[PDB]
């Protein structure tokens, strides 16, 4: 069937891990995964395709990987996520999309940029803010909540069909 | 007499003693409290009760404490103070939050959430972000500058009127 | 001719090197300057007057200087440096104008408050935001971009018409 190689980026705490547990087993992990990089597989039907997502969990900057850009290497699509209420983890995100774009060695690759923890009060980015962003790298922006699932399937399933369309 | 027990909380900087000089000494201090924690008594008549305020002065989680969630088990209202020019303050105040409400094992702990340097222009938290935290708290915001005294009173006295509902 | 000498001051990483090398040498610096302090001189006419500027280009406070305050102390006019995809080195701004100040032993210094990145889109400083802080100042804002050119004369030459009214 259809393989989708996935890659989720973004700044230490952000949910990335949380994100990623939330699509492939359906639970809200509270505590804070120490992996620097996991897998996962999901088989799942999306738009009437059955599709293998293969999806790459990398950690934030802040933490040495091995291998890191040789295994986001091999992805065909990336979330950017960043957290509603974490300022600079929005701000850090234009150096994460600048890393995809050296590691893949192109201007022109599927992405997603991805507001997470949409459940918390203490927001400074706000949604238009964000989505100034997203329409400066002509890619959608999404809000999800790895705690209640809100936006959790629209944000995996919008980066397949953002992978579509390259 | 009446003794209520307040506690000041909230990140490095925020202006914590400041605040609670200003109320019980009322001036200004401009330079920085080194101590991690202090207390403070002020015999006050507030809404015709006369009262004592006992209040333990905390620094933020940056700095190791002796003692501090002993101390702070024994509070029976909590000021949870940010800065209006530190957006991180801001994005901080969940977690003295969470800190209060494992501490008094109980999501019900009369609070009041305060934004403090309301004297200052370099503002990156609005007021509009801070009323929609404290909205999902169900609890008041109140602006202060300890320097101008601006709702210094305010947010004492009217955590005092939330721990006199509780 | 005359001479007007020049300060940029602002938090590390804001771009007061690029700023200050566009302006001399019409080019724009993708890569970090190293260095602490340099110094830089252009005859130009502003306003029909034949003028040398002489421009001091500091570090952030986060690196330590030889002569910073003595070297500053030289200056007429100052152009406080913050980025707008970034929002500490906003916060951070009152405390160059601070050190400034006690530097020239005077709170009527010449000065503009730029904001510069203006050609990226993690906008986190609203204009708004930042024409307050002028505002209180008693100054201009001005936005720019090292790297498109826009607003980088406006933003050097505002300022000799600043010192002009001194
Ligand atoms: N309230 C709320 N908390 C979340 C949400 N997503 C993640 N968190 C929390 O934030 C913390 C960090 O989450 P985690 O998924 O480990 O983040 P990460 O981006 O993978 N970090 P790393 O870069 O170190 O791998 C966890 O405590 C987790 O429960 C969310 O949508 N809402
Ligand atoms: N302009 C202005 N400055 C303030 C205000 N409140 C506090 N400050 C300043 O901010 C600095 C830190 O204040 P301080 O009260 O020591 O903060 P704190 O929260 O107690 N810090 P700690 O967590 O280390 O105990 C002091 O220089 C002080 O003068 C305010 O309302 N306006
Ligand atoms: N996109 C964009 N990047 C800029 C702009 N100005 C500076 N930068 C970038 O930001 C980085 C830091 O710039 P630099 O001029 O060295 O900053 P600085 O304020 O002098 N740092 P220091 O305090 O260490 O001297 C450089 O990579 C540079 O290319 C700008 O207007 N737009
Ligand atoms: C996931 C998360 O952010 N938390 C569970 C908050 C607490 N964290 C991160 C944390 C880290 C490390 C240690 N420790 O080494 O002892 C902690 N002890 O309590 N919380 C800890
Ligand atoms: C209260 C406050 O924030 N200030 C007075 C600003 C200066 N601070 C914090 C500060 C700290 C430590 C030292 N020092 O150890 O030498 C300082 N020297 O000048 N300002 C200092
Ligand atoms: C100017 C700027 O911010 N950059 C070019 C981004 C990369 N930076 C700052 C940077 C710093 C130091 C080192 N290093 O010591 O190896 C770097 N190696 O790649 N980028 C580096
Ligand atoms: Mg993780
Ligand atoms: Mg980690
Ligand atoms: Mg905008
Ligand atoms: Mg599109
Ligand atoms: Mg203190
Ligand atoms: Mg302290
Ligand atoms: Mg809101
Ligand atoms: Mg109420
Ligand atoms: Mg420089
Ligand atoms: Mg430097
Ligand atoms: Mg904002
Ligand atoms: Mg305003
Ligand atoms: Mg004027």
């Amino acid at each position: 069937m259809t393989e989708y190689k996935l890659v989720v980026v973004g700044a230490g705490g952000v949910g990335k891990s949380a994100l990623t547990i939330q699509l492939i087993q359906n639970h809200f992990v509270d505590e804070c995964d120490p992996t620097i990089e996991d897998s996962y597989r999901k088989q799942v039907v999306i738009d009437g395709e059955t599709c293998l997502l293969d999806i790459l969990d990398t950690a934030g900057q802040e933490e040495y990987s091995a291998m890191r850009d040789q295994y986001m290497r091999t992805g065909e699509g990336f979330l950017c996520v960043f957290a509603i209420n974490n300022t600079k983890s929005f701000e850090d995100i234009h150096q994460y999309r600048e890393q995809i774009k050296r590691v893949k060695d192109s201007d022109d690759v599927p992405m997603v940029l991805v507001g997470n923890k949409s459940d918390l009060a203490a927001r400074t980015v706000e949604s238009r803010q964000a989505q100034d962003l997203a329409r400066s790298y002509g890619i959608p922006y999404i809000e999800t909540s790895a705690k209640t699932r809100q936006g959790v399937e629209d944000a995996f399933y919008t980066l397949v069909r953002e992978i579509r369309q390259h």
